[PDB]
């Protein structure tokens, strides 16, 4: 892909993490935390699972970014609405305001309703991803595999203002704890 050039500086929103993130000082790498980091609740951060937005608010355009995932079993990334329901249970989909894909279990799988599996024959350690705004695309590429396409969603209907969507995935394996990280252009 010849996408690089959109690329965008994202940094992640501490106001909406889960409360057992540890974000870095940079705003550029989360992880999860053995415990509560001794925040104040508020009515932005994801209640039940270990999610974060970007600070950044895309309406228009194109804009490019990457995200290393080295040694997760699983995790969660793309984007989603700016208004997608923060507290309680519910399904990453594009009805609910989410364009993701993930890992979970040793595959791959596109969050569509239902889901999608995915084809890859080079596990990712960093991804790509791609919007465009007005043409309604999401596209999710493996740097690792030169760039390869993962999934494209098209005919989006973004309804609203897009927020970069991180999950670090829960760690009751002992073997999820490392973190995602924003790669540098
Ligand atoms: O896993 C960690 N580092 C890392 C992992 C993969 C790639 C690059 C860096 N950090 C860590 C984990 C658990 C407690 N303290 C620190």
């Amino acid at each position: 892909h010849h996408h690089h050039h959109h690329m965008v500086h994202i940094t992640l929103d501490r106001n909406t993490a889960n409360s057992w993130l540890i974000i870095s000082k940079d705003r550029r790498q989360v992880r999860m935390g053995d415990t509560h980091q001794n925040v104040s609740d508020n009515k932005e951060r994801f209640s039940n699972y270990p999610m974060v937005l970007g600070a950044q608010r895309f309406s228009s355009g194109k804009m490019y970014w990457e995200v290393d995932v080295t040694q997760k079993e699983a995790w969660d990334l793309g984007v989603c609405r700016d208004s997608v329901q923060r507290k309680g249970q519910f399904s990453l989909s594009p009805e609910n305001g989410f364009w993701t894909i993930w890992l979970w279990q040793d595959s791959y799988e596109a969050g569509t309703s239902p889901q999608t599996t995915l084809h890859i024959q080079v596990p990712p350690c960093q991804i790509g991803i791609f919007v465009d705004y007005e043409a309604g695309v999401v596209s999710f590429y493996n740097i690792t595999d030169h760039g390869s396409l993962i999934y494209t969603f098209s005919e989006c209907v973004f309804a609203g203002p897009l927020r970069p969507f991180f999950n670090v995935g829960f760690n009751y394996s002992g073997g999820n704890a490392a973190p995602l990280k924003l790669c540098p252009l």
